[PDB]
């Protein structure tokens, strides 16, 4: 069921990352697709979906392309009016199964519309504890007006306050040596998501964001997170 902890060999060390960590940063800097209600028009690869959503603030894309775990999920939502939250990049982001308005990339981040906000229509505030060198040292919440969340969405926006509020990522590099967040679902299982870029001198955007390419979703309502990182060495 529950995936164990990280055991503390495999946890990824920004000592050991020599690219440029502002790379990282970019994804979850006030960086996110968001739709509503919309339903996939096309497809490239037998596991993708691809949906007219265009860029409200910048107006990079109007097109934009998410990659999930298998076929069977795909078909699942293909004819799904979903609602969409998800990290995008454009590094290595291409369509045209022959020659097939810019366009962009994503990874899961869809949950179907029909029967997932609030009777009430209130957001609900998830819970997000901070831990630093095995002690807590903050809290604070993030907003979803979605009953069945993807993990994807917590984690961007959990991140996105951390980054201004603790300096999560800055261009060179990371005032944490570790780190990685941990959903924790009222039925028992738990599961997380390391926070850092892979060692080497270059970062992957599209192979660090497949994580999310299961789409899992988490009761808001009741699931906890907790954010753990390392200044560890120094
Ligand atoms: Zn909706």
């Amino acid at each position: 069921e529950s995936q164990p902890d990280p055991t503390p060999d495999e946890l990824h060390k920004s000592s050991e990352f020599t690219g440029t960590m502002g790379n990282m940063k970019y994804l979850y800097d006030d960086h996110y697709v968001s739709a509503t209600k919309v339903m996939s028009v096309d497809k490239f690869l037998a596991h993708d979906l691809i949906y007219n959503i265009s860029d409200k603030k910048l107006k990079n894309y109007d097109k934009v392309k998410t990659e999930l775990l298998n076929e069977d999920l795909a078909k699942k939502y293909k004819d799904e009016v979903v609602d969409v939250y998800g990290s995008n990049y454009y590094v290595n982001c291409y369509f045209s199964s022959k020659d097939n308005g810019g366009k962009t990339c994503m990874y899961g981040g869809i949950t179907k519309h029909e029967g997932n906000h609030f009777d009430n229509g209130n957001l609900q505030n998830v819970l997000i504890r901070v831990y630093e060198n095995k002690r807590n040292t903050i809290s604070f919440e993030v907003q979803t007006d979605k009953k069945s969340v993807t993990a994807q969405e917590l984690d961007i926006k959990a991140r996105n306050f951390l980054i201004n509020k603790k300096n999560l990522y800055e261009f060179n590099s990371s005032p944490y040596e570790t780190g990685y967040i941990k959903f924790i679902e009222n039925n028992g299982n738990t599961f997380w998501y390391d926070m850092m870029p892979a060692p080497g001198d270059k970062f992957d955007q599209s192979k660090y964001l497949m994580m999310y390419n299961d789409n899992k979703t988490v009761d808001s309502k009741s699931v906890k997170i907790e954010v753990h990182l390392t200044t560890k060495n120094g």
